[PDB]
């Protein structure tokens, strides 16, 4: 595939200036061989462990942590340690969902923009971090593809759940359901409807899937970086149909509507977590938000649409 050569070398260009550092990378390790020891002088019963783009792979320079703590009110405990420890953070006790914060630390060389978020029992959000980590290393495309699709949100202000659009894990799912279900030929099997994957419960929801990498032959797609992208952006400017589809993992075909889901009344963006199937990951996206994601898309494709010569790669990136 030679068609998307000089987006592809920019995108290349960009992706090792984005990605988190080794160093950082190193950093972030000792922190949280740090913090399981605090707890471990808790609980011996309570283990410490990471998940998200970090655990995955997926993470962007300066990126948070995200670590949950798994057991059988530990959370309070585990809070005054960790602000004894010289940690600066925030947490609500008897908050539906406890959540500990860090934001700071004074005592241990993780540096004064230190931000980690503590979750408790959150069995699900590990259950994600092994399936997205899966796809990562099924193939080495996916890795630069999420790291730009995240750049590129953050940069148009359209990875703002707080603010009407779409968290990072949206794109995430919306870049894996193109590779899955759009692309021809596809970039990945979808791992949940393998007929090789085993069903395994989980908080009432089956989080099984084929995990045996190694027997997934190389995929069958020969796009470079560039066209990836290109035409992951094209899908959801043009050819998606928010109002009426959502975005699942769990259809042959992918095909699924709002109605049948049942999903009519916020589900104005619909995608559908893979395991936590009654989330919807784009539940946080307004109409406002979804109309500025949308144009978004439209502006990325229409760049990259263009016949004329030398094309402005750097406005992908350029803010708002
Ligand atoms: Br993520
Ligand atoms: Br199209
Ligand atoms: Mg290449
Ligand atoms: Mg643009």
């Amino acid at each position: 595939d030679m068609s998307h050569k000089e987006f592809t070398k920019f995108c290349y260009e960009v992706y090792n200036e984005i990605k988190i550092s080794d160093k950082e990378f190193k950093e972030k390790r000792a922190a949280l061989d740090t913090l399981r020891l605090c707890l471990k002088r808790i609980s011996p019963d309570a283990e410490l462990v990471a998940f998200g783009s970090l655990e995955s792979g997926l993470a962007l320079k300066n990126s948070d942590m995200d670590l949950c703590v798994l057991m059988d009110t530990i959370a309070l405990q585990f809070y005054e340690e960790l602000i004894a420890e010289g940690f600066e953070g925030k947490f609500l006790q008897r908050a539906r969902i406890p959540i500990i914060k860090l934001t700071s630390d004074t005592k241990n060389g993780f540096g004064a923009s230190f931000q980690c978020a503590i979750g408790f029992n959150n069995r699900l959000a590990i259950h994600n971090t092994l399936l997205l980590s899966s796809y990562t290393k099924l193939d080495a495309r996916l890795k630069p593809m999420v790291l730009l699709v995240k750049h590129w949100a953050k940069r148009k202000q359209i990875n703002s759940p707080y603010f009407g659009t779409l968290s990072s894990y949206g794109y995430v799912l919306m870049v894996l359901y193109y590779l899955i279900h759009v692309i021809k030929p596809p970039v990945f099997p979808n791992l949940l409807l393998s007929p090789l994957k085993q069903e395994k419960i989980v908080d009432g929801f089956d989080v099984g899937f084929d995990d045996k990498l190694e027997d997934i032959p190389p995929s069958q797609n020969y796009s470079s970086l560039g066209s990836l992208l290109h035409g992951f952006f094209r899908f959801y400017a043009y050819k998606f149909e928010p109002r009426e589809k959502v975005v699942t993992f769990r259809r042959p075909d992918g095909y699924l509507t709002k109605q049948e889901k049942g999903w009519t009344s916020r589900y104005i963006l619909a995608i559908e977590d893979p395991f936590e199937i009654s989330h919807n990951v784009g539940r946080t996206v307004s109409s406002s938000g979804l109309y500025r994601i949308r144009g978004e898309f439209m502006a990325a494709s229409r760049l990259l649409n263009s016949r004329s010569y030398p094309i402005p790669y750097d406005s992908l990136f350029e803010e708002a």
